């Protein structure tokens, strides 16, 4: 159990890159002007410090969003291309053992549903195309193996999981329970019930759904 989260990439003009978006994504394209993300979360409580999405390697949307984020002069095509054969020769074994952090930027920015702000879509080595679906939303604060990939490649870190005791983030990210912040309305909730309280809230705006 958690939540699917819907977090989507807008696209301004849909027209223009229509020659990169598969047929069944095309009507979606054209009148919503989004490409949605699916992202599975254990963690729903989160969603306000997501400041990357990544995809697994596998994933279809991959080279749709990497031509487009091509398109837009922000992406290197054959650097993701290289990326993801490289990481599909890979078994599942040596890419969770992997002590580095591995990823290439899409050259586009997901919406976050949750606030509305634009943050940068990336592939990466430690996310399974098989667990959930294939995508995460990442919040380097408060999970270790997000945190490790910010680091690795200068990615903000936001704080709305607050401890009750002290905790550096700089140096390391909370995963345990606390009081939310800089979560819009949800500010001061404790995080269990704000898991129940964002999906539910959510689930009323389209944008997820419990698991």
């Amino acid at each position: 159990e958690g939540a699917l989260i819907r977090f989507y990439v807008e696209i301004e003009e849909p027209e223009k890159f229509l020659n990169c978006v598969p047929e069944e994504l095309k009507e979606t394209l054209l009148k919503e002007k989004r490409i949605y993300i699916d992202v599975f979360t254990t963690r729903p409580d989160t969603v306000f410090g997501a400041t990357f999405v990544v995809l697994a390697p596998e994933h279809p949307l991959v080279p749709v969003l990497a031509c487009i984020g091509e398109r837009l002069g922000n992406a290197c095509y054959s650097d993701v291309e290289n990326f993801v054969e490289k990481m599909k020769k890979m078994s599942t074994r040596e890419r969770t053992m992997e002590e580095d952090k591995e990823g290439v930027f899409l050259g586009v920015y997901a919406t976050n549903p949750a606030n509305g702000e634009k943050i940068p879509v990336w592939s990466a080595n430690y996310v399974l195309y098989e667990y959930g679906t294939g995508a995460i939303m990442c919040v380097p604060a408060h999970d270790q193996r997000d945190w490790e990939f910010a680091k690795k490649y200068d990615l903000p870190i936001k704080v709305v999981v607050k401890p009750e005791g002290a905790w550096d983030f700089e140096k390391g990210a909370y995963e345990g329970k606390g009081t939310l912040v800089n979560s819009d309305g949800f500010d001061g909730l404790d995080s269990e019930t704000a898991k129940r309280k964002i999906t539910e809230w959510l689930q009323d705006r389209g944008l997820g759904e419990k698991k």
